[PDB]
């Protein structure tokens, strides 16, 4: 069957664990904090500061090269400017790597220079995920934290270059299901997404904290 199919149905669960943490709940009716919403965006900048040095290794590769999008899809640079927002200029010095993010960070690193067939799992998760949330988080935010019209400190949930979401997450599916892949790999890259989501609740588990 294609693979997005099977991550729709082999994911449901963990991503409806994921969805309902005391976090998420929380930050969906606007209980979220500055300083907390801080720390939640600290941790997506490692995440994909880590994901994107992981995909640009795999660019050519061609269990991943279909799938990467430099222009359309990083965050890096979007969240580098929430980052220097909420924290000045001087933000590297400013903050640390939160312990499960630094473990979901050696898995994507692990992944990406060991199994690179997997590394889809990971971009596959965040970015669709992404593109499918971004508005609706983005005005959440905006309103709780009192944000500036202008949009600063919720670029990471605005992609600047994809004109039409449902496009282009039809597009992505419809590479990702082309790639050439045996049962036995689509299986693992089922577990790798579900193993994602487990790394998503307990960042958002230890944010709850
Ligand atoms: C989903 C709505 C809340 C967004 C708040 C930002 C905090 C993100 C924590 C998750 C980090 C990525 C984990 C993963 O790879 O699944």
């Amino acid at each position: 069957a294609d693979l997005s199919e099977l991550l729709k149905e082999g994911t449901k669960e963990a991503h409806d664990r994921a969805e309902n943490t005391q976090f998420v709940k929380d930050f969906l009716k606007g209980n979220i904090k500055k300083e907390l919403f801080k720390l939640a965006t600290t941790a997506l900048y490692f995440t994909y500061s880590a994901l994107e040095e992981e995909m640009e290794r795999n660019k050519d590769h061609p269990a991943f090269a279909p799938l990467y999008f430099p222009m359309e899809l990083h965050r890096k640079e979007a969240l580098t400017k929430d980052m220097e927002y909420f924290f000045g200029e001087n933000w590297e010095e400013q903050v640390q790597c939160p312990k499960a993010a630094q473990k979901y960070v050696e898995r994507i690193h692990y992944i990406g220079q060991n199994e690179p067939e997997l590394l889809v799992a990971h971009a596959y998760t965040r970015y669709m995920g992404d593109l499918s949330g971004g508005q609706v988080l983005k005005k959440v935010a905006q309103r709780a934290l009192k944000l500036p019209s202008t949009g600063e400190g919720t670029q990471f949930y605005l992609f600047e270059n994809v004109d039409n979401a449902q496009q282009f997450k039809q597009l992505y599916r419809a590479r990702m299901n082309a790639l050439d892949l045996n049962m036995k790999t689509k299986e693992r890259i089922v577990e790798e997404a579900n193993k994602a989501f487990e790394y998503n609740m307990q960042i958002f588990n230890e944010l709850d904290q």
